[PDB]
C-alpha cells in the first residue's frame, strides 16, 4: 500500500507563542490517493480572529542540512505566513523577534512533513526558519503581503541566544544567512519588531 | 545536480476557453535548492480582475493512471480554483460546462509538474479534471469557495462529446466519476451552469 496515513478532522490549536498556531488539516485517504483541507477560512478566521488575507504564494526546494532562517518582514506593514511542507520532512521553526512579548527570544521548532501534513501560521513580527531532514523537501507558503526588498530581514540561524537545536551537524546556510545579525545586534540597532505594535 | 528547472519570471497568459488563465511562476535556482513565486496579487488582479478570494486550500495526492474529474460547482455561487502540481506530474484538464458559451464543451490539457510549476486559473462554472502521469503526483489548489456538498457535482470523464485525451490506456476512476452523468444528461437534467450568469 506504501505508508497510508493518518485520517483527521481540521483542528487549530495555539503554540507556545502568542500569534502563532499549529493547524492539523482535515484528510482522507483511499485506495487512489489522499486528500486534504489544509486551509478553511471560516475555521482559521474564528480561531485567529480574521481570514488569512492572500497576498503571495510561495514554494522552496532545498537538500537536507539546508537551515535557512531566520527571516521576518519589518513592523509596520508586517507580514503573516502559513506554511506546510508538500513534500518530504522539514524541522520548521518560529522565533519570537517582538521585542517586549514574553517569549521575545523563545523559539519552538514542529515536524512539518508529508505524512501528516500539518501547517503553522505566524502573525506579524514573528520569525521563520527551517532544516530539510529528508534528502529533498518542498514547502508551500501563503504570505499576507508580497515580497519587499526594503522590509524584508533576518537573524543568524546559529545565534546564540536561540541556540536552535537544528537537525543536522552540518547546516548548509546561504551567504546571506551566513552573514546575517545576532538577535543582540539586530536588537542593539533597533532593527526588531516591537510587540505593542504587533498587537 | 539532479535536475535543475528553467528560471523565469512569472506570467499569466489566457488558454483557449474564456475565464482560463495559465501561469508561469517566478523561479530561481542555486546549489541549496529551488525558490518561486506562484501566485502574486498584483500581477493576478491586473490580469483577471480581481485578487483571489481565499476560501480553502486542499492537496491531493494521486496514484498513475487515476483519472479524477470532471468536477465543478454550481453557478450560483460558483467557485474559482487556482491549481498546481506540487510533486510529480499531471495531464491538468478544464472544460467549458457553460451553457451558450462559445467554447461550452470544449476542453483543454496542461501539463502540470514539478519542474516547470505551471498553475492554472479557473473561473466559475469551468470544470476541473487530471490524470496522474507519475507513478503518484501532488496537486495544491486553491480555492474562491468553501466545500458545500450540495453545490459539487461533475460529469463523467470519459463523456463522448468531450472524449477527452486521457494519457493512461486504463484509467483509475473512483465510483462517484464512474457513475457520473454524461455531458448531455446533465444538460438535458439543466444541471450545468448558463454562460451568462458566469458572466
Amino acid at each position: 500500500s506504501g505508508l497510508v496515513p493518518r485520517g483527521s478532522h481540521m483542528r487549530l490549536r495555539p503554540l507556545g507563542i502568542e500569534g502563532v498556531w499549529e493547524i492539523t488539516p482535515e484528510q482522507r485517504a483511499d485506495p487512489r490517493g489522499v486528500f486534504l483541507d489544509w486551509y478553511h477560512v471560516d475555521r482559521f478566521a474564528e480561531a485567529i480572529g480574521r481570514p488569512l488575507r492572500l497576498a503571495q504564494a510561495n514554494l522552496s526546494v532545498s537538500v537536507r542540512g539546508v537551515v535557512r532562517g531566520i527571516h521576518f518582514v519589518d513592523v509596520p506593514p508586517g507580514q503573516a505566513k502559513y506554511v506546510t511542507c508538500v513534500r518530504g520532512a522539514v524541522f520548521d521553526v518560529v522565533v519570537d523577534l517582538r521585542v517586549g512579548s514574553p517569549t521575545y527570544g523563545c523559539w519552538e521548532g514542529t515536524r512539518l512533513d508529508d505524512v501528516s501534513r500539518r501547517a503553522v501560521y505566524l502573525s506579524e513580527g514573528i520569525g521563520h526558519g527551517f532544516c530539510a531532514i529528508s534528502d529533498e523537501a518542498t514547502l508551500c507558503y501563503l504570505s499576507s503581503g508580497t515580497y519587499d526588498p526594503a522590509t524584508e530581514h533576518g537573524v543568524h540561524p546559529l545565534d546564540p541566544e536561540l541556540a536552535i537545536d537544528w537537525p543536522t551537524g552540518t547546516p548548509l546556510l546561504s551567504p546571506r544567512d551566513q552573514d546575517a545579525l545576532l538577535l543582540a545586534e539586530a536588537r542593539d540597532a533597533g532593527l526588531l519588531p516591537t510587540y505593542a505594535t504587533c498587537q
